[PDB]
């Protein structure tokens, strides 16, 4: 009767496809919902159309669409809802709820914490550089800053400086240029990203480049599908499925 339609962003790099698919499959066993399908916005199938239609043939009357996204931007606001409306127009009897990206959640702050500790370097009063992809949509910068504020307050770090790969400032290269110094403060670099690929690889080169000036800089792995990221995402899934007040009812918002 009830369905979950998971939507990942999709990748063309084989490794990212496998990581995202494996994560969503391991999500299925935590949700007591009889119909559950995975799908991806782009570059990777099953498509949103395919997964939605799969939900319908297994008899779903209600579909809770939950996006696997760290942050809220054009993908969350437009692309996914547009695909949802396109496929859902063909099934007006199917009720739809639409969840939020993980966004500002204490669990993701815990994921950043475990990535920092994994480096094995003392963390007290240390600087953290939180690199998000970035977007021209201000909600992205706002949410990464909110995540930075929660981490800053919860762990006795010096500060957490959000910066971005593209589209909005400060660019991580500006911070890096300001980090050529070497002041004895240990620098953790945490990529606030779900997948590896070229941008993760360029940051890797940049962390070596930065380390050439200031040896007290250490790049952690990107957060990825950390268990605490998984906890936060399952919260998103459960709240979309519960829909206890109808607040996630999907008004066709392309
Ligand atoms: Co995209
Ligand atoms: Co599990
Ligand atoms: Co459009
Ligand atoms: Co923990």
């Amino acid at each position: 009767k009830q369905a979950i339609l998971y939507v990942g962003h999709g990748s063309r790099v084989k490794k990212a496809q496998q990581e995202a698919a494996a994560f969503l499959e391991g999500c299925k066993a935590h949700i007591s919902v009889p119909v559950q399908e995975i799908s991806f916005l782009e570059l990777q199938e099953p498509t949103i159309e395919t997964g939605f239609e799969a939900c319908v043939k297994q008899g779903a009357t209600h579909i809770a669409v939950v996006p696997l996204l760290l942050l809220t931007a054009a993908h969350a606001k437009h692309d996914i809802p547009e695909e949802i409306v396109r496929v859902a127009s063909r099934y007006p009897s199917v009720r739809i709820s639409y969840g939020k990206p993980i966004g500002i959640d204490e669990e993701v702050v815990k994921a950043v914490y475990h990535r920092m500790k994994d480096i094995g370097v003392p963390y007290e009063n240390a600087r953290v550089v939180l690199i998000g992809r970035g977007s021209s949509d201000p909600d992205v910068k706002r949410d990464v800053t909110g995540i930075a504020n929660l981490l800053q307050e919860m762990v006795p770090v010096k500060e957490v400086i959000p910066c971005f790969l593209t589209a909005c400032g400060p660019n991580y290269k500006e911070v890096f240029s300001e980090l050529e110094k070497d002041d004895g403060i240990t620098t953790f670099i945490v990529p606030y990203l779900l997948f590896t690929g070229m941008l993760m690889n360029e940051i890797e080169r940049e962390v070596q480049k930065l380390k050439a000036h200031n040896p007290n800089v250490y790049l952690s792995s990107y957060i990825g599908f950390h268990p605490h990221v998984k906890n936060a995402f399952l919260n998103r899934v459960r709240e979309t499925a519960a829909n206890s007040e109808g607040q996630f009812d999907f008004d066709g918002g392309s």
